[PDB]
């Protein structure tokens, strides 16, 4: 019969047979069941010996700090792994019954509680977010640092399926085609939740988050160092969706992490959704010398050939900041961004395109200057302003900007050039109002004012069947001071503005023109006349 | 041999080894494998004694009724279930060979076949979508009621993945934390095909709908009652498509269902879509007192504080509505809806935001009075009205809208305000005609003519480099009645509109003007003038 | 203990203990394990018995030519494949390491090296995309024909999961409702990597391509013959990833292959994304009689009900077409196409639907005549043009356009009619400019040079709280070289301008209107007028 057996059956040890993981992994051939809790101390390390085994989860890891896997074979998978700290932390929960925002440190620091998820840890930059906070926090409840953490170290090719637990936290370290796959919403600890760092060794290449979901943590729930996926871009975040981050949903490091480069390059940031982190939505920065990485002296400061793959990301209500980045020759598509505390969007970017961005009802407790900023030269196609609520909107000095829509106060816009160079023949339809308007505002003139304007009004009331157009100009700071009327009050004429007083020669601009103006003393109607050889003469119009 | 096959063996248990499936399941300790054809009987139970399993299906599981699963350990996961009818019921398929759907009684009921799929059982929603034919229907085909169903009842943390079946259902009853993953197509059956009810004790909550595919079924594909994803919005649907729902696609309940509200909060309905739903695309209503929820004198009928995560969605071919909802204070972004025989969307919102909205030939057989509407005052920015197909399109009478783009015919627009605040320097391009042209209409005065236009014309023909700009007024309801022309026939000179006969006194409006006007009786120009100083005075403009 | 065992373990057989593939899978009763390296050769086939069994790889089939799968049980699924050459190739690399594209014939063939991927084996395609290659090619690097490929024939549910390989290829011949979910980067051969054939048997049903990925390959990533999903429009690709497809990302054949056709009604295309092939994103057309499909008496060339569901899809980066496809009565949205050397659309289809497509820098090597082509009478609803960089942008001589945003040269426009029906109230907001305009253009007259325009000039500088407007009309070719103008340097009247010489009878227009003419001999203005009776006279209107 053994022999029998030793053929027809699948191979699988079970860690309650065995008193050390490690025992149980040297015992493994291709499955290995994780039946029974197990408190592991921090530091422990596994050795796989370079086995391709499929680790099943039906228990948790227990412990505060990091269990270590090593030498996992290309191939290996671990599913439901579940991670919960020994320490219950003290959180703060900055959001109230009706999932409003606290910003008052006093009321932040009045929500303390000893718990392991619904809320979090404070960290050194809520002394920045909450102002005040630092000097108001108890000291058992500053500089802690729970977190129990699956750290991969050094594999390729191993996947995490399913992964959840309480103050959990999941590291890739020098890793490379290595895969969160749909994460179980893991309650985040003191770290990021799902980190995949390569300060060491080759840039990190193959790391994806895939449709996962997360909630709470001190930091950022997804966050690369040193990555990039190649001109396959090979590697970033898809279909995840990040609760209430305590710094950002997903974030790409910047600047300079230890002696090295923690920037990436070549990454994929698409079909996710970020809702209420206390900082951004997307962090895609990469500036904040780079040892290890571009010279200022090749591209300067946020001009950074980042090339990532940006494309219909969704974030709402973000304490910070929606959507920010910065880089240079960048395509961003389909970003939509609503109900946000800060900014909506915060572009450092230059030579970049920004197609189809919707930014909707953002830096509602001005924490910012405006809705969205753009540094650079960049270039907008579509974009949707305001939603239901009422600083600049947009202040993008140098980018021309095309196809707004949304109720938008224009004195809030400024651009280098907007423009609707292609559309057709229009029709601009008035309701609710007795008057239909086109209106023309020179912001180099003014900004508040419109300079210009050419009017229908109705004629009597609704059903006339008769109206009057008239065209207008500025002029004292009040619109519409100047104007040509035609069929007011169904007269069927054109009424027409004259100078009140004696025209000067340089009133008159074109030959074979005239200018009517007003000779009080005769009560005559006079005309400064520029004939078509450009000479000047003066008629009398009309008198009594 | 024993003790070492004992601790080297992954364990699992097989159906074809024991008489019934509680023999196997109380055997089971971590994988069951359901290798042969299991014929249940309505409401058999099984209790998995509170153990973690994983369920493999290869075979399926027969019966009209519910095979009911209690007592699984959180973890416990079914794959490839496959649930089949034992009788094979009396079906209907309202659509033709050319994929056209059938309205007419008599046509429907002449489809009658006996099938366990490619069609639905009557239901009586059907009495009033297809008019006539409770009174058509022979009596072997009234009243139906056959579904082979997996109710999961009471279980936390249990997915089901991969399901599929004839005449199949799935019910979570009183479940949390769960999910239907991946759905094989299942062929749906008398009631619901995914079901997620939570009418007894607490709030359904982490329950989804994850990357499905399901077609047919007599009502609704997906459906869930009284769940509440709270702040993290943890439940709803999300990457799913629904094919042919007797119903609707995905609903969530409305009104009262036994003593208790049906109600739903906080849930995500994305990145989904459904087609030729009979009914609904989504509905996403809650109102239809309120036992077990807010009360009328809190929260007014239709303006119940939902706070769905809507994004992403795609309707296409409903018979009924393609996307349908109430709720006070929603932020609803990128739906697009094609081809609908009743209205594209039907919403019932107060104080809510719609961004990006495409509302594509809809309305097509006359079912509703529009093609979108909306109750409340509400904000829309970004409409796409009108695809290749000619009632009112939009009707939203307190609604502020902006950004509509397609070929809408201006009469059949009503709303509360529309504009476009911030456009650029703009430019006007007419294709195929002799002329371009910006239209005034003041929807006050008619909604049919247009009350005066802009105007550029060619004079001569093609390739003249010579047109004439004409400001027009609309008088006694013929638009373009009165007009101001600037080169017509080259003449480079200006067409001025003169009174046709003696001008009255309040004919003139503005001060420092004059209107000209026709003394008949000299053949004389004459000239009202209102002076600088406001005095009317008539001069002579023109003489013999 | 055997009867025991035999009731409480999973079974399953592993390669290591068989002499060839066939004698495990004869073996085979639920799983089986791939835990050893198999050299197959090419043919060699293996027959399962109709066994459902699950295989989970741990290792590599390697070998040239085809492992070919047969009656594999409905429910079946295969995971974590690895497919390898036993030959390494030569192969080309048309880019550069800063990613740009080479297109010069003698710059690739110089980039020839021997490896199983980062490069492709030249096809005869290649010697149209980069002319003069033939000529340039060694005989060694031509003809070749390396492809590692998994072939499923003839079976029904079986699905393969996380496949991977160097030069692999998976091909599924004659199957249905089958899938190829998440593909972990294969990286291709000579052949297509995914492909469903159905040229025998029934249509090809139920086939999907899942969340893929991959890469390179010589021909198209996944690609689909004679498939129809039926009005359930089951089967497509969906949620899938192509990079650097020697071809195309995805495509539907077209035309005769063999006796019978090869194309392809009612499939889904949806949530996918195509980086830079070397020939299209996506290719989903269908014509190029037809043997086997619908006569051309019947649907004339291109014009096929094809009915596809297409939907949210970006493509970046191809060297070819962006988005490619012919039908007639087709709904197609929300399309992305970014940065393509060739068109960014090239689309031979009649009466259908363009609903929000973005055409972004693309035709930037002039391959075509335009950036997006529509044959025949098509409606488009919302079309994003030009992004950063500067032939017509659209030639669309047959469809209705209405929504155009971009920085879009007018004179790069053609199309049957553009219009704007339903706008609300305008404004023209002006940056970094004295003036404000709203221009109009008659293409029929010029597509160069408008026709008119209103403008707003300032009068002396910024804060003047003065402006100009003026009405202006084209003449002798030379844009606003007639106008009116009102507060030309806040004179505060109208400047009219008059025919420079006698005033010819046909000249005036309307009734009760008067044109001032010079009458250069008396020096007088006089007035050609057509009295309210339609009469004329001429009047003397201004006199020294």
């Amino acid at each position: 019969y053994s022999i029998e057996a030793d053929k027809k059956f699948k191979y699988s040890v079970k860690l309650s047979d065995y008193p050390t993981l490690q025992d149980a992994a040297s015992a493994a051939v291709d499955g290995l069941l994780i039946d029974r809790d197990y408190n592991f101390y921090g530091g422990e390390t596994v050795d796989f010996g370079g086995k391709v085994l499929t680790i099943e989860c039906k228990a948790k890891f227990i412990g505060d700090g990091n269990l270590i896997f090593t030498k996992l074979g290309k191939g290996s998978r671990i599913a439901g792994v579940f991670m919960e700290s020994t320490t219950t932390p003290w959180v703060i929960k900055p959001w109230t019954d009706d999932n409003q925002w606290l910003t008052d440190a006093a009321a932040v620091v009045a929500t303390l509680k000893q718990s392991k998820t619904d809320g979090y840890q404070p960290t050194v930059s809520d002394y920045v977010k909450f102002p005040g906070i630092e000097t108001l926090l108890p000291p058992n409840a500053k500089g802690q640092n729970i977190t129990s953490t699956l750290e991969i170290r050094e594999c390729i090719g191993v996947e995490v399926h399913r992964a959840s637990g309480l103050m959990a936290g999941f590291l890739f370290r020098g890793c490379h085609f290595c895969k969160m796959v749909d994460a179980n919403n893991p309650s985040g600890g003191k770290d990021g939740i799902i980190t995949f760092e390569n300060l060491s060794g080759d840039w990190g290449k193959g790391n994806y988050v895939i449709g996962g979901r997360t909630s709470y943590g001190s930091v950022s729930s997804a966050q690369f160092l040193r990555n990039n996926g190649g001109f396959e871009r090979d590697g970033g975040v898809i279909g995840f969706t990040s609760y209430r981050a305590g710094e950002s949903g997903v974030k790409t490091w910047q600047g300079t992490v230890g002696s090295t480069t923690s920037r990436n390059y070549n990454l994929q940031f698409r079909d996710s959704v970020v809702i209420y982190p206390v900082w951004d939505g997307f962090d895609l920065g990469a500036d904040t010398d780079r040892p290890g990485d571009y010279p200022i002296t090749q591209y300067p400061l946020h001009q950074l050939p980042l090339n990532h793959l940006i494309d219909n990301l969704l974030v709402r209500g973000a304490l910070g900041v929606g959507f920010g980045m910065d880089g240079k020759g960048m395509y961003v598509s389909n970003i939509t961004v609503e109900d946000c505390a800060g900014s909506g969007a915060y572009l450092l970017t230059h030579e970049s395109v920004f197609t189809n961005i919707a930014i909707i009802d953002t830096n509602t407790k001005d924490f910012q200057a405006n809705q969205i900023y753009i540094s650079g030269a960049c270039r907008v196609n579509g974009l949707r302003l305001i939603g239901i609520r009422s600083s600049l909107t947009i202040d993008a000095p140098n980018s021309t900007v095309s196809g707004i829509t949304g109720m938008v106060d224009p004195s809030r816009i400024n651009v280098a050039n907007l423009a609707e160079e292609g559309l057709g023949n229009i029709r601009a339809n008035s309701f609710g109002y007795d008057s239909a308007a086109i209106k023309l505002r020179i912001h180099k003139l003014s900004k508040t004012l419109d300079s210009g304007a050419l009017y229908s009004h109705i004629n009597g009331g609704a059903g006339s069947g008769s109206a009057y157009t008239q065209l207008t100009a500025i002029s004292g700071s009040t619109p519409d001071a100047v104007s040509l009327k035609v069929n007011h009050k169904d007269c069927r004429g054109a009424e027409i503005p004259f100078v009140p007083d004696i025209a000067s020669d340089d009133f008159i601009k074109d030959s074979s023109c005239f200018l009517p103006y007003w000779e009080n003393n005769s009560t005559s109607l006079k005309a400064l006349v520029k004939k078509p050889n450009g000479e000047l003469v003066r008629l009398t119009l009309a008198t009594l």
